[PDB]
This record gives structure tokens, C-alpha cells and sequence, in this order.
């Protein structure tokens, strides 16, 4: 392994005070892709000053990013206290293609401590630390952020001219406000200005130390280290990764002025990231010494298409973002970055989903009503029910008895009511609650040797229960029995072979027992025939009085299909919202196995009658009968066409949403076409929808004014004025 | 090794206990089982299962392996790719140029 070097000494931890709400800032960080903002610059390759579609990972356009600011640790007075920090640490992120950054944005102006924001002290670049792997989780006092196994750790060290990568494990720390320790709270990292970063001597393993004050390397396998140099101006960074491994990318080695990123360097790490988080840091000066730091972002990188605008001098300048909004797909369309002027169509909206309408045959319902009536069987005589391919809802069977005992072997008693198997089966008899120790498939009572008994290759299970007085066709045995002893005697009339019960049978002595015992102790025997080798068979039983109520029990077993679960615990929308029907607007749909999405509407009735699908001669489904005897129609579900007015001499645009008229329109859309709607709403926030005769458009000003030619006809007798 | 081994089963069993899906490997990468699975399989058709926090979305991993019989000399495979590149394409054959 690498050698890193030795662990601090000391366990010991600098205590950490989280102070997030401080922290609460606005300053948002929209991609201009007009500056060519966060476009990491292509494989390889260059060109002139011709403009070229691409395609590759990239951040959008739109988003605002996620910002955070590192801070000063408390102090007072000449000395050091314990840390302020924001709560980045418990930010557990999704890894998602990689990421980009932007590093210094605030250079060369004035913000505020945050943390002690009256200061008003000025602003300025820090570069930040993070570690990714492919695990995280709780803390031993459970706290948040937790990675495992090895895990990418990108540490600056000391000044911003020294970073340094590692590839490695991490071992908590039992010491005081440290992660083995339960005086714990988070994990935290600093500088201290007071030493590190002396201008004769630069701290070159300073975050470092304070990075092992928390954990103790284990087990490294690489480490990397960079020079960089000072420099105010605002720097992208990024990280992405590949089936080659993981790879790194900066706009300052190449292109200091442009910002187009290149790779920076690459990792021998090909493991899979599946998380991210920000390592929290903070500055230990002397309070009067503290200095306010810069804003920081991050974007996340998607699979984007874009214009890109490169110059001749082979750096990209300006981008289009194709997906944004329609006009910057009119821009792909046409390849350019100024499109001649006119009406243009462009995608239609999709409409809009809804929640399903299902209709499938119900209430197979599962035999299960004889347990209701007669007197119920003794323990040895039980009765059985199997059930295949049917609905069930055994928890309602259940509450038909108060239950005294539930209780299964290899899975839990909630569980078996919920699952679908390929049988149910289940078995039942009188039983009194006196007898209750011995009902078990593992006990060593006389009900489980002789009785009954179940099998350990399915998950079988018992309940004992008793029956509620509004039961009145349920009738109880005289007294409950039971056989307490079935053996057969060998037939030299001395030797005797017990025989246990069978598992999921009858005892072999049931056929000499009468129906129930009539008295505790009664026994009986029956000679064998010479097939048998002879011998008698004997048996006893014994009994317990009748009861004021009967108390029963019964034995459920079930097998679970491989691909045969027939039996399962349907429900006609018990605990449900009735999604049987709906009239209507466009949710799809399941007819007994055929599918779509559409409206619904009760309209009239067309033969032939009770053929359930109706059809026109393209195979579309053109209506249904419902089995509650109505016939409905199917109209699928639409799509509103759009088109775009734009007059390129003054760069600006309005748009015509076609026949669909304004009363389906509304300042944002819900359902949805393009990732944006804002373009028009640059104006359109202070004006209504206007109705015309083509159709309902947005920003086009009623001047009713009268002109023989727009340059922007929409067709009729609308003409568009510049 | 001891035993030539791998594993056989990787898949995720549901909260409810009943349901199962499947983690297929993802092409040039380990499969996500790795974690749980010892580094052999120290016996044919061993299992291991792991309980999944709310965190890792619930549910129980689950894998397991099989071994085949060590061998007087040992046997290898190996699986080789390559990647072309544009500017970057600096690993050739030695040079002929003399």
C-alpha cells in the first residue's frame, strides 16, 4: 500500500458546532450559455471558427446550481474556539454523471463573514474539498454521511496552490468529537492561518493533518498531488467518470480566460460512484483576522445536445442549449445562431397523464364458509379445505373469532396473509384454550405427537380462537377430545411401535377412535390381519369439558408457486379509490390485458353487445362495454400543435398555440412540451391570452391596426406586426 | 486459489418478502454484490443476505456462488479491449523506424 505516512497521535478532536442557519444565503448562478458558461470542451479534437452541433454531457442551461460557502471556525480574542460550520455534511448527494463547479465567482468584491456577517469583510477564493465512493450511511451515534470501503478523497492542502487525491479507507476515531467516540457531532476539516501558509513556508500537509485528527488512513491504494498557482480570476473544475475510470477536468491549465474545461488529469479508480458529498472546512485565525470567503456552485451534468459556437482561435464562445425552449430548437434546426425571420412550427405539447382505470374479472371469492356451521371435528378427526386459483382476505376469516394464539413456523403470521401462493389449504377442529401448551409443531405434548402435525416444507402455521355469541350455527362437542396414545403392538405380543402422527395426515389409531371420546382414559384395539404382519393396534384418549362458547383451532399451510401463485389476497378496492371509471380526461388503461391511455365518456350504445371492444378499420380501440353495463367511448387523447412568430430583426418572438383556443391555456404549462415556458413570459407575465380566429396566442397586442403586408402572416386575415 | 469460483445469484429481495429483482452486471464493471460476497466461495452454493436501510431504498440483498476443483496447473482467462482516441492515442507497438 502507499505510504502516506503516520496517523496524527493524539484521538483528540476539535469539538464542531453546526451554525447552518447562518449559512442561508441567496446568490443563484444561471448557466449563460451565451458566455459558453460550464461547457467542457470536447475529446481530442479542434476546430475553426465553423459553427458544429455536439453531443455530450452537460450541464443545463437553466439550472440556478447549488451554492455553499466556507467559513471561519469561532474565535475570540487573540485565540482559537470551537468550530462553526454549515450542515454540508449531512448533505448526501446522488452521484449522477458527474458534476462541474464554479470556483471563485466573487473575486475582487465585498460580501460578509456569514457567520459573524456585521464584519462586512471582503470576499475571496477558497478551492473546496469532497470525497465520493460507493456507500454511504449512518454514523455509529447516527449521524448523517457515512461512506464505505475505500473512498475519493480531493483534499487541497494548506494554500490553494497545493491539491492533493487519494483512493483510500477511513477508520473512525474514538477520541473526543471524533467519529468512534459517541461525543461525536460532524465531521469537519480546517486550516490554520496562524502556521500554515507562512510565506517563507508554506503548510504543505496542513488540511491533511487536520483531516486525520478524525480519521485514520487504512489500507491506501493511490495518491496523487498537482501545483497550482494564485490567481483571482473565477475557474471551472469537474469530475466525471468512465468505464476507463474516473477523470478530472480544469479550465485553468489551458484556457485561463475562455473557461473551456479540459482534462485536467485522470484516475486509475474505475469503481463505481454511487454518492457525493462536500467536505465542510473552516479557516482558525484570530477573530479580528477572519476574512469572509466566496460563493461556490455546483451543476450536475445530463446527456444534452448543443450548438457550439467556436472561434478561430478554436475556443467555444457562445452555445445553444437545444432542448431550453423552442427557439433554441429552432436555432439546432437550422444549424445557425440567427435564424431568417418567419412563422415556425415547432413540437406539440403532449397533454397530460392521469391515474388509471383499470378493469379486470373480480370476486373469485375462497370456499371457506363451512367453518361456520356444525360441530367441528376433534384434534385428530380435523377437516381440510383446499384452495387454488381464487381471492381471499384472511385477516376478515379472522375476525369471525377472537384469537387466542397466532402464531407460524419459518413465517410471520402477518405475512401469510398477504402473500399470493399457488395453494391455501386449511384445517380445522374444536379445540379447548386448557389444551393450549401442547399446539405446537414442536411440542412435546400428546396433540402434537398423536393429533396432529404439520409439514416443515412449506410454511405452514396454527391459530387457536374462540367463537363470538352472534355465531349461533356453530354447536360444540359434547367434550373436547384428543388421542393420547397410537401405537400398534408387534405381533409377538410383547414388543409395541409407537406411531407418531403423520405430518398434514391422520393418525393411523383415527380408525379406531369413535368420533369423540366419551370418557377421559377410554381405549380401544383392533387385531391385524396377517397383510400387516400381524399385531394390534391401540389407542387411548382423553378430554376436556365443554365450554360456554366453543374454542377451536385451526392449522393453515400454503405452497408458493414458482410462477404458479394462483391464490392471492385480492381486494375490490377495499381501502382503495374506485378507479373502476372515470369521465373523464386521459389516464391510462387496462382492459383485461389490452392498454392505452384515453378519455373516457358515456356515450350511446353500438352492437355488437357484450364483444367488449369495439374497433374502426386502423385497429384503434374506438369504445368499451363495462361490466357495469354501460358502453363508454375512447377518443385516445390529443395533443395541442404550437408555432412560433419570430421577427429575428429585433431578436424577439411570440408564439400562436393553433385551434385549441384560450381557454386551455394558462401562463405556465403543466403538461409539458419544453423544459421552459419562460421565454415568454420575458414580457408575458404582465399580459393575458388573446382569442383570435386561428387560435389563441400569447404577447401579439390587440392595435387592430390595418396593413397589406407583415412579413409574418399567421394566415386569414391575421397579419403580425414588427 | 484453492477453488476456481463464482458467483451465481445477485439480486435484491423486496420489504414485503414475497417480490425479487435481479442486478444484472453493468458492462466493464463490478457487480453491486461485491460488497457482501467473500473474496472465494469457500464452499458450493454458499449465501449471504444483507438487511437494506431506508437509505438504500429497503429490501434484503441476497447472492450466492459456486466453486469448481483446483487444477495441477493453473488455468487463466483474461479479457482485452481497447479504445481509440484522437489526440490521446499514444500506446502503439514498438517503433520499426530504424
Amino acid at each position: 500500500y502507499v505510504d502516506v505516512g503516520p496517523d496524527s497521535v493524539k484521538s483528540a478532536c476539535i469539538e464542531v458546532d453546526i451554525q447552518q442557519t447562518f449559512f442561508d444565503k441567496t446568490w443563484p448562478r444561471p448557466i449563460d450559455v451565451s458566455k459558453a458558461d460550464g461547457i467542457i470542451y470536447p475529446q481530442g479534437r479542434t476546430y475553426s471558427n465553423i459553427t458544429i452541433t455536439y453531443q455530450g454531457l452537460f450541464p443545463y442551461q437553466g439550472d440556478h446550481g447549488d451554492m455553499y460557502v466556507y467559513s471561519a471556525g469561532h474565535a475570540t480574542g487573540t485565540t482559537p474556539q470551537k468550530l462553526f460550520v454549515a450542515n454540508y455534511s449531512q448533505d448526501v448527494k446522488q452521484f449522477a454523471n458527474g458534476f462541474v463547479v464554479r470556483i471563485g465567482a466573487a473575486a475582487n468584491s465585498t460580501g460578509t463573514v456569514i457567520i459573524s456577517p456585521s464584519t462586512s469583510a471582503t470576499i475571496r477564493k477558497i478551492y473546496p474539498a469532497f470525497m465520493l465512493g460507493s456507500s454511504v450511511g449512518n454514523f455509529s451515534d447516527g449521524k448523517m454521511g457515512r461512506f464505505f470501503n475505500h473512498t475519493l478523497v480531493l483534499l487541497p492542502d494548506g494554500c490553494g496552490t497545493l491539491l492533493r487525491a487519494f483512493y483510500c479507507i477511513l477508520e473512525p476515531r474514538s477520541g473526543n468529537h471524533c467519529p468512534a467516540g459517541n461525543s461525536y457531532t460532524s465531521f469537519a476539516t480546517y486550516h490554520t492561518p496562524a502556521t500554515d501558509c507562512s510565506d517563507g513556508n508554506y503548510n504543505r500537509n496542513a488540511s491533511l493533518n487536520s483531516f486525520k485528527e478524525y480519521f485514520n488512513l487504512r489500507n491506501c491504494t493511490f495518491m496523487y498531488t498537482y501545483n497550482i498557482t494564485e490567481d483571482e480570476i473565477l475557474e471551472w473544475f469537474g469530475i466525471t467518470q468512465t468505464a476507463q475510470g474516473v477523470h478530472l477536468f480544469s479550465s485553468r491549465y489551458v484556457d485561463l480566460y475562455g473557461g473551456n474545461m479540459f482534462q485536467f488529469a485522470t484516475l486509475p479508480v474505475y469503481d463505481t460512484i454511487k454518492y457525493y458529498s462536500i467536505i465542510p472546512h473552516s479557516i482558525r485565525s484570530i477573530q479580528s483576522d477572519r476574512k469572509a470567503w466566496a460563493a461556490f456552485y455546483v451543476y450536475k451534468l445530463q446527456p444534452l445536445t448543443f450548438l457550439l459556437d467556436f472561434s478561430v482561435d478554436g475556443y467555444i464562445r457562445r452555445a445553444i442549449d437545444c432542448g431550453f425552449n423552442d427557439l433554441s430548437q429552432l436555432h439546432c434546426s437550422y444549424e445557425s445562431f440567427d435564424v431568417e425571420s418567419g412563422v415556425y412550427s415547432v413540437s406539440s405539447f403532449e397533454a397530460k397523464p392521469s391515474g388509471s382505470v383499470v378493469e379486470q374479472a373480480e370476486g373469485v371469492e375462497c370456499d371457506f364458509s363451512p367453518l361456520l356451521s356444525g360441530t367441528p371435528p376433534q384434534v385428530y378427526n380435523f377437516k381440510r379445505l383446499v384452495f387454488t386459483n381464487c381471492n381471499y382476505n384472511l385477516t376478515k376469516l379472522l375476525s369471525l373469532f377472537s384469537v387466542n394464539d397466532f402464531t407460524c413456523s419459518q413465517i410471520s403470521p402477518a405475512a401469510i396473509a398477504s402473500n399470493c401462493y399457488s395453494s391455501l389449504i386449511l384445517d380445522y377442529f374444536s379445540y379447548p384454550l386448557s389444551m393450549k401448551s401442547d399446539l405446537s409443531v414442536s411440542s412435546a405434548g400428546p396433540i402434537s405427537q398423536f393429533n396432529y402435525k404439520q409439514s416443515f416444507s412449506n410454511p405452514t402455521c396454527l391459530i387457536l380462537a374462540t367463537v363470538p355469541h352472534n355465531l349461533t350455527t356453530i354447536t360444540k362437542p359434547l367434550k373436547y377430545s384428543y388421542i393420547n396414545k397410537c401405537s400398534r403392538f408387534l405381533s409377538d405380543d410383547r414388543t409395541e411401535v409407537p406411531q407418531l402422527v403423520n405430518a398434514n395426515q391422520y393418525s393411523p389409531c383415527v380408525s379406531i377412535v369413535p368420533s369423540t371420546v366419551w370418557e377421559d382414559g377410554d381405549y380401544y384395539r383392533k387385531q391385524l390381519s396377517p397383510l400387516e404382519g400381524g399385531g394390534w393396534l391401540v389407542a387411548s384418549g382423553s378430554t376436556v369439558a365443554m365450554t360456554e362458547q366453543l374454542q377451536m383451532g385451526f392449522g393453515i399451510t400454503v405452497q408458493y408457486g414458482t410462477d404458479t401463485n394462483s391464490v392471492c389476497p385480492k381486494l375490490e378496492f377495499a381501502n382503495d379509490t374506485k378507479i373502476a371509471s372515470q369521465l373523464g380526461n386521459c389516464v391510462e388503461y387496462s382492459l383485461y390485458g389490452v392498454s392505452g391511455r384515453g378519455v373516457f365518456q358515456n356515450c350511446t350504445a353500438v352492437g355488437v353487445r357484450q364483444q367488449r371492444f369495439v374497433y374502426d378499420a386502423y385497429q384503434n380501440l374506438v369504445g368499451y362495454y363495462s361490466d357495469d353495463g354501460n358502453y363508454y367511448c375512447l377518443r385516445a387523447c390529443v395533443s395541442v400543435p404550437v408555432s412560433v412568430i419570430y421577427d429575428k430583426e429585433t431578436k424577439t418572438h411570440a408564439t400562436l398555440f393553433g385551434s385549441v383556443a384560450c381557454e386551455h391555456i394558462s401562463s405556465t404549462m403543466s403538461q409539458y412540451s419544453r423544459s421552459t415556458r419562460s421565454m415568454l413570459k420575458r414580457r408575458d407575465s404582465t399580459y393575458g391570452p388573446l382569442q383570435t380566429p386561428v387560435g389563441c396566442v400569447l404577447g401579439l397586442v390587440n392595435s387592430s391596426l390595418f396593413v397589406e403586408d407583415c412579413k409574418l402572416p399567421l394566415g386569414q386575415s391575421l397579419c403580425a406586426l414588427p
